[PDB]
């Protein structure tokens, strides 16, 4: 298992790829979760230091790494919200019935007199509560700024407020229709640099409260918010055609909630073991690895990666392999559907290719599986979206495993793929050791067949000719 033959071959990788020492580095990434608050999400300590893990291990094995980094503007609310009038009567609010966060507002525990800004109320108004400095022409500094919404973006209203001194932002539904008064999902934008926190009230909440003379709250926004950035993980084999790219992605961040060992510290892991063996290989093609970064975030990352490539190295790039939770406790054995066998969409000519490989290595190994959708769900993303075929594996998530699932992988019926999925229980315990292997096996044994022979993906690209061929 030392020697370059064995880890070379499609059916020897697999055997090389031993599941505990995938488990050896879940434990490690959960030990840095729980050094670093029990999370690795983007923009945290935790995400660092597995950062720090992932690139100290592809040197020690030989690697070149670069730590790509891309500007991320983190924002986790932490817990509820809080709202009390003090002045003139003590009154505690209802959380997420009387007010919510605007999404992207800053921390504060704020408590002050109330102003209200430029106000126009009554069914059918057309607020421009606060878009303008002027709204603000009287405003005490130190005040809560009570605005209503209205025409304008509420970044702009917030941020009049905050030129204005203000120490927090109340902003209540515009009430213009009967629909536009309760609480509704917003935004002040990843772009909001007011430094207090926002609010939003509903309208007849807003209402009263204009209306209160000497009114006072005390107002407590509990979040984490920095704009910073954040980074992948990228690394190549030194052997290999550089025109003839085979490319693996795992994304490495959390969701703030926990650990996520599962989601996805287990593609994270098995690739970095995999890289680590085919540190010694001989391929044909080139190898290129990467751990993608702020993925819980919206594809961040790999987004990014793949916008920001020269058109060159772009067509370089053959095959995309996606590994995005492959140790679900109550697993399903599903394949990226690139012929769109199951639901009608296909990727990119080439996936079906890819497909069929992961198809062919679950039958060779006595084992049933099926397809999943792949409806831009992962990072594989952006990948689609240039035209490079792809494929990946998926042991499920928040869908419930059917009775004929039940009798083919084993588990519970109507229970979750994986129940603790993005919650804090995602830890090392949530790791199903059968999936896990059995889909790190399946990796390697695609990963490696590309790496000797991507014949079977340019087979299907030339029979497609909507790339003609360079070389
Ligand atoms: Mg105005
Ligand atoms: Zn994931
Ligand atoms: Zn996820
Ligand atoms: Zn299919």
């Amino acid at each position: 298992c030392k020697s370059p033959l064995l880890v070379s071959t499609p059916l020897g990788l697999p055997r090389c790829l031993q599941a505990s020492n995938v488990v050896k580095r879940l434990q490690k990434l959960e030990d840095i979760a729980s050094l670093n608050d029990g999370n690795r999400a983007a923009a945290t300590p935790g995400y660092q230091a597995s950062v720090d893990y992932v690139k100290q291990t592809l040197q020690k094995a030989g690697y070149k790494v670069s730590v790509q980094p891309f500007p991320f503007t983190a924002y986790y609310p932490k817990g509820p919200g809080s709202l009390s009038a003090t002045v003139p009567q003590p009154v505690t609010y209802e959380w997420e019935k009387d007010f919510t966060y605007l999404s992207q507002t800053e921390a504060g525990d704020v408590t002050a007199k109330v102003v209200p800004v430029d106000l126009s109320l009554g069914a059918g108004n057309t607020s421009t509560s606060g878009c303008e400095a002027e709204d603000f022409a009287n405003f005490p500094a130190g005040s809560i700024a009570l605005i209503q919404r209205g025409t304008c973006n509420f970044e702009q209203k917030a941020e009049n407020a905050a030129a204005a001194g203000a120490a927090g932002v109340i902003i209540f539904n515009q009430g213009n229709t009967d629909d536009r008064k309760g609480l509704e999902n917003v935004t002040v934008g990843e772009s909001y640099e007011g430094g207090i926190p926002v609010i939003f009230a509903t309208y007849d909440n807003g209402v009263a409260w204009s209306q209160t003379p000497d009114l006072q709250l005390h107002l407590v926004v509990d979040v984490v918010r920095k704009k910073t950035e954040t980074y992948n993980v990228v690394a190549e084999t030194r052997r290999g055609n550089p025109n003839n790219v085979v490319m693996v992605g795992a994304h490495l961040d959390s969701v703030f909630e926990g650990p996520g060992i599962n989601d996805n510290g287990s593609g994270s892991a098995a690739q970095l073991e995999m890289a680590v063996l085919l540190a010694k290989a001989l391929p044909v093609n080139k190898v290129r690895f990467a751990w993608w970064g702020a993925a819980e975030a919206g594809l961040v990352g790999s987004t990014h990666y793949v916008q920001n490539l020269a058109p060159e190295e772009k067509k370089k790039i053959k095959a995309y392999l996606n590994f995005d939770m492959i140790g679900s406790p109550n697993f399903g054995n599903f394949i990226y559907d690139g012929d769109g066998s199951d639901f009608g969409l296909q990727g990119p000519p080439g996936s079906a290719a890819i497909e069929r490989l992961f198809e062919a290595y679950f039958r060779l190994r006595g084992q049933q599986s099926e397809g999943t959708e792949i409806d831009f769900r992962s990072d594989y993303a952006e990948f689609f979206n240039s035209g490079i075929a792809f494929g990946g594996l998926f042991t499920g998530a928040e869908g419930l495993k059917t009775e004929e699932q039940a009798q083919k992988y084993g588990g519970t019926a109507g229970k979750a793929y994986d129940e603790c999925y993005h919650s804090k229980c995602d830890g090392i315990a949530n790791i199903n050791q059968d999936a896990l292997e059995i889909h790190s096996d399946a990796m390697a044994f695609v990963t490696s067949w590309l790496s000797l022979s991507t014949k079977v993906v340019d087979d299907e690209i030339a029979a497609a000719g909507q790339k003609l061929v360079p070389r």
